[PDB]
């Protein structure tokens, strides 16, 4: 399209919502291509990531880790206003794995504290895609400080299986998985710092071990449990978008399955079916579609069980509805 | 199906066999859906995991690491009697990745020492699937103590390739791969412990490094070598089911290939073909189908070669038959320049 | 083919070229099956792998890390003369993952210093495949000393997409990724050794941590950056073959995509499409096809960004041509 053609397109302003929720959107595109407008303010803030009070200096798109899911349709333009307030200390930018050119946008969006920028790109490819900050010379440091999120570029006709049959979800959740590298003192106690820059050198030493101290969903151990457990009902179709900007993960819904899994995150690549545990490489997002068949509590995990149950990569679903004894029954309950 | 309908179904009692062998079964289903019955006693037992005598307090389904392969067909019910004998000290359960609800069965199978339970589930999806113990609060500790196996749910019509052609194996092996995290003393020597619980804290520390001290097939370094090497012949079609309940692996048949590989383990997901090295993420099983074309020794490995040859993740095949010089030949044998 | 038929096949000597470049070949096979002849001399030599003068006793097929890409077509034979000069101190061999029998050729090619050997195998399967040295009892040590490369076995009719439409590249690069495990003294300084064998015990200790000290392309930090960046033009179609003989990787073209990715490296397995980040497991090669749409500098990385930007796994592309504002534009440049 020409500059004139783009200028003539409808605009839509989106209000983003905090993960794991996703802003209001339509699965099938409503009308022709639009310029979809988003605004995010970057917040450098302390976050507490475990029950021992361990802190990370987060660098947070829209004030959350992960940043919010942005949803557009194929061949819409995503137009992001990105704001780096004067209250921040570092330069930041944004790279969309969905975008083409200038390192995914990072080359055009370098903003100091007190600056803003507006980037527009054409969402040419359908799928879920990581976005993350990547300042030249301090790339992994920003990413492992939680400066990453994802977008979803839906096909204009919504989702389909490998044979073109429509797949319509009732709910969608966005699980951003974060590897953190928290320095420890001589006694193995996690260190605290009073400025993000103060933590740099110590954090880089831990990073280079390639061994995260914490692996978490939505920025903290137990974040997506209890008050924040995801919910569904028997019969409900749920899409789970999962990203990891820096490190491999192996999602698994304990008690359920990934009925359709776009493991690569890309909708023009046919999904795998009947998945027990799928695999998302570091630097990518994937998506699983599941129809709940049993009520009860499910654990959604990274299925390295040390990472899930020692390092923090475990979320819950609470699912309402009627038990199905055909699928599963206790023929003899635990007994002498 | 109603309770009455399930009750009307035929029952078949299966006798399990120790890995890497698999109990007698039919590739194509014989008759309609059945309730296939299995029994396993859990054994907390000391095992030796290398030639040095390094010990693990294993938590073993049916007394083996891995637990045995249970084979059913799609829409059969798998009915497991699970027994935790009074001689054990821990509560245990079982989670079938194949199953739907109650955390895969875990929520319904928590048995203390001296207890049993019987779980039935409908095997709705065809493929190979991990099973493992997962007691709330102690999940990875049971799994990395060897308390895991796999099941195969064959399609009722047996295996096919991605394009409708029947695939029939002559033999099947189940390779369970296990990451062990054995504590070391100040000299770097592996520690031995009196009771399993004595090892807990030291073991969790190693686990947290995400660096196994041993990565093994069938419970020990070299377990599938020597007189325990797997066997085949030129022209023989072999299915190798491979599981890893906790940690990624990248299986490779050195000297061969994976002709058809269901890397995700799921038979409705078309297999990759002509594979050198395939990838099974932790918490999953995969399966590779290969027709041997050359005689001799093969090494079947996790192709992180450090994991294979330093940490223990290598098995052997001994293959009989005639050498094929078309496929490969030594034009000039090692000789002076 | 019968004995006489095999004997009657044309023999063709091919001159090799150092990575990331690839020797002369045709995408579509020229004529019927051939015995393609290659020669490689093994060089044991000290190489510097970083900006701090860190040394590795490299074990290098053809003097390079990775060894060079050999290109044949399906049902050709690859006939390699492998030479181990008497100036070397170790026995070596070669295993082709493409080959069938004798551990991939290793059983037939065990050459001491002052020995040569000639191995022929039929390239029965189309794809990119790892080759590496693997002396019994010293397999990972040779491999992580850089003694590995890849071959490409093109389909006789060249590459195709999932729909059988031809994919014809304008150029091809071969990126070999190497995990190194360099010992350090107790002050954290990388150690140096007089002979390769002197480093053996110390190196195996680092190897067993499963944590490389360096993860590099073309044998060294920054080998494929700056004046040695790979090149392309807007509209150019590029195939990027990527191998990792020992350890997982997750390639990503920063600013671009993998339009078609044979992530498993096997051409009979349909390519994934529209990929952000693909995954090649340790012990395999993969290949990505991309058509450049934007000019400028791209970074091509292993998207564990710690491995990329701390440990060395980052290359560049320098791409010429006209910027496409439809795909991406700075609506508002960074500003107060
Ligand atoms: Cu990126
Ligand atoms: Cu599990
Ligand atoms: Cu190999
Ligand atoms: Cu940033
Ligand atoms: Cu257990
Ligand atoms: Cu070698």
């Amino acid at each position: 399209a020409t500059a004139a053609e783009i200028a003539a397109l409808p605009r839509q302003k989106v209000e983003l919502v905090d993960p794991p929720f996703v802003h209001a959107h339509s699965q099938v595109a409503e009308g022709g291509p639009k310029v979809v407008e988003f605004t995010m303010v970057i917040e450098e803030k302390k976050i507490v990531i475990d029950d021992a009070g361990t802190e990370v200096h987060a660098m947070a798109f829209n004030g959350t880790v992960p940043g919010p899911l942005m949803v557009v349709h194929q061949d819409d333009y995503l137009e992001l206003t990105l704001i780096n307030p004067e209250t921040n200390t570092l330069m930041h930018n944004i790279d969309f794995h969905a975008a083409t050119g200038a390192l995914g946008g990072g080359g055009l969006t370098e903003i100091n504290p007190g600056e803003k920028t507006i980037l527009r790109f054409k969402a040419t490819k359908p799928g879920v895609f990581v976005y993350h900050c990547a300042p030249p010379g301090m790339v992994p440091w920003h990413v492992v400080s939680g400066m990453n999120g994802a977008i979803m570029v839906l096909p204009r006709e919504g989702l389909h299986d490998g044979k073109g049959k429509a797949l319509t979800y009732d709910k969608i959740y966005y699980v951003g998985e974060q590897d953190f590298y928290v320095p420890r003192d001589e006694n193995g106690k996690y260190k605290k710092y009073e400025a993000p820059g103060d933590a740099y050198e110590d954090t880089v030493k831990v990073m280079r071990t390639l061994t995260p101290t914490h692996v978490v969903f939505n920025g903290a151990v137990g974040a997506l449990t209890g008050d924040k457990a995801m919910t569904a009902a028997v019969g409900e179709k749920v899409l789970i978008v999962h990203s990891q900007a820096n490190r491999d993960t192996r999602p698994h819904l304990i008690g359920g399955h990934g009925d359709y899994v776009w493991a690569t995150g890309k909708f023009n690549t046919p999904p795998d079916v009947d998945q027990e545990t799928w695999f998302i490489p570091g630097g990518a997002a994937g998506a699983a579609f599941y129809t709940f068949q049993q009520p009860g509590i499910y654990a959604y995990v990274n299925h390295n069980l040390i990472e899930a149950f020692e390092l923090g990569a475990a979320a819950h679903f609470k699912v309402t509805g009627e038990w199905n004894d055909d699928l599963m029954t206790s023929v003899l309950a635990p007994s002498g």
